[PDB]
């Protein structure tokens, strides 16, 4: 038992409408004008090959770029300094307004729903998970504070190994619809996420995407909204985004918070204009500036202990669902596998937006060479 | 064996991705600007409750027509004179430019494009379908012309009951992903298809979805073009329309052509144009004068034995995925289950588009009341 889930239209029956029932009355009026939440679909393009490089003036500076982000395997790039879009790169197959998947860039944007939320006064970080979400007593999730789902300090039994296929993170891959469900698998992600046991200890950051589905489902019960609504109306329809973004659900409805949002390169460095902005948007206040500052500003660095990280940033940390580096600028960034950043550089007050789709989810080598093209940008925006 | 598919990306293997390998590399690339191809997708707003009814002039020799479009579930409404969109209706909760599934509506989408290569000559109607499928030798298909499935006069074992879950019309939703697949069912569409019998007797109208996908199958194999990329490229590029359409797509990546697409009814009315206007577009010619002639004349009166159609239209016919009213007016139309209608009115030189929602996909009722209303409607924009 789960609990109460926002419907997937009003008035709609717990779970409904499924793959076999989306064309039966009164689901299919809803289902007719969302088909794609429920089956694959693809797009008929109203448009009808070579890869665009407008790297503008950092050229000059980084006369190898267009090839280190070939290297990188990179889809797009974009540089956003002050409300200008300075640079722009875009594989060749990859049009400038296409989508692509933000992986765990997606965290970044759902800890900006909770802040709007605690903005809101409707969630207090300090309350226990379960004062919101009751039905997660029993689990992992039953007594930690939500700031520390907020902080991923909490310690759980669960393998974040993406290409291992027995791991907690293929079961949760597989609870979402990101892969085929085996006999036995939680029915949604809600039922997922109330198995998942630790040994108790919290204070030490351990990063685990089950924690943002989390963050999520909070979402969800304070406000009453699908996670999928509540994306746009505390965010995404507040940056006069160019396109809509898209998710991933789950057979239930529900979004793949931790890493299933899609978007343009252009309108995801929207909201890291947003950021540098503290925290306000064309369409009006995101999140508090106290909200932002507390982003930029760190989590505790004792916590963190991934040498994955601060092998590379030593005074690095992480809350709220951002990465934050601790270096000399100050950088902040969300990160998602296989090469995803939106990247914040303060110091210029811009803001850098790479999607790639490196062969590998997460090694040394590919975040040794994506971090210096990021560093190396970065300080090409500096005054001279 | 079903022979070569189009790739679902250059240098794609045969089948991929599939829902367990997108992540993985090469795939990766491809599947992370196209997700929604794999995994069930939600919009994320971009923007921040009531019908919205614009029946312009007609309102006033139509006076309950508002409350006529509400009893037959009307979703959206739109009526194109000439160039001119004299009249509007979207429910409460439909927005203007929000796309509405069109299912049958789409056959005569894919004759369309059907009829496009027959004009450059890549497709001879008189051939038989071997000689472009030699696959589906064995098979229903194995003997008719690719003009039979046009026109759907083939004989086939093929149960069109939509609600019964024992037809082979719930078996062809399975195989290409609009219901859960069973134990044993085709892997695919293109499996389905080979599957299929029939007593070998022609000329006699047998309305069957799976006629479509087979005139899909035979436009990937004279082009080398996903249905889905030969959809917008041989009609929906060419509409100057205002948002892409899309289409479901089964687990090789085939368009489900026989009903699947969804599109805005504006840019459907876009396609009503193009056939009043002798098949040119704003992007170019789509199909010849000749090939809107034919299916203005309509086909065989005595193939059409379908009660269903010649109790309201005695002498109406079926022809290359057009219903043929053979009225007074002329009247053909694209017509899928649940009230979806593409409706031309060469008279008025209009074009009636209504996308519905009732609560069941075919009954003489609901017929009875659609086909009043898009009748009174057309005589509506009579000169006076
Ligand atoms: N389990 C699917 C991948 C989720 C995203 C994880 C990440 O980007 O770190
Ligand atoms: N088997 C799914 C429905 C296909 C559309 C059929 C029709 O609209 O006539
Ligand atoms: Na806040
Ligand atoms: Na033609």
């Amino acid at each position: 038992s789960t609990g109460q889930h926002p419907a997937r239209y009003p008035g709609a029956a717990a779970g409904e409408p499924t793959l076999d029932s989306w064309q039966e009355p009164p689901h299919n009026r809803w289902a007719f004008a969302h088909l794609g939440e429920m089956v694959p679909s693809a797009a008929v393009s109203r448009r009808p090959g070579h890869a665009l490089a407008r790297l503008g003036a950092i050229a000059a500076q980084l006369p190898d770029l267009e090839q280190r982000l070939e290297q990188t395997y990179t889809d797009a790039f974009l540089v956003l300094r002050g409300t200008e879009v300075v640079a722009e790169y875009y594989r060749a197959g990859f049009a400038p307004d296409d989508r692509h998947l933000l992986m765990a860039v997606s965290k970044s944007l759902c800890g900006t729903v909770v802040g709007a939320l605690v903005d809101e006064g409707r969630i207090d970080p300090a309350q226990p998970v379960t004062e919101y979400v009751p039905e997660l007593a029993g689990s992992v999730y039953d007594g930690p504070s939500v700031l520390q789902v907020l902080d991923m300090q909490i310690s759980i039994d669960y393998n974040e190994d993406y290409v291992d296929p027995a791991s907690e993170v293929q079961t949760h891959d597989r609870s979402a619809g990101w892969r085929t469900r085996r006999h036995g698998d939680p029915a949604d992600t809600y039922e997922f996420l109330t198995t998942l046991r630790g040994d108790g200890s919290t204070g030490e950051f351990q990063y685990c995407s089950a924690n943002t589905d989390v963050l999520a489902w909070i979402v969800e019960r304070v406000t009453g909204l699908r996670y999928v609504e509540a994306l746009s109306t505390y965010l995404w329809a507040k940056l006069d985004a160019d396109r809509d973004a898209t998710i991933t659900v789950d057979t239930t409805g529900f979004g793949f918070a931790n890493g299933g949002v899609s978007c343009t390169a252009r309108d995801l460095a929207r909201v890291g204009r947003m950021m540098l902005d503290g925290g306000v948007a064309p369409g009006g206040r995101v999140v508090s500036e106290d909200w932002v500052r507390r982003v930029l500003a760190g989590g505790s660095h004792e916590a963190m202990t991934d040498k994955g990280f601060t092998n590379t940033f030593p005074d690095g940390s992480y809350t709220r669902q951002w990465w934050c580096t601790g270096n000399e600028r100050g950088n902040v960034s969300g990160i998602g596998i296989h090469g995803q950043n939106l990247w914040l550089d303060p110091l210029t007050d811009s803001v850098i937006v790479k999607l790639s789709s490196w062969p590998d989810p997460d090694t040394e080598h590919w975040h040794r060479l994506q971090n210096g093209i990021l560093l190396d940008v970065s300080r090409a925006l500096d005054a001279v």
